[PDB]
């Protein structure tokens, strides 16, 4: 889990949480 990446990739930036 937290799969984050916040980088780009298509605005691929999240905001999950465990």
């Amino acid at each position: 889990i937290n799969y984050w990446l916040a980088h780009a990739k298509a605005g691929y930036i999240v905001h999950w949480t465990a």
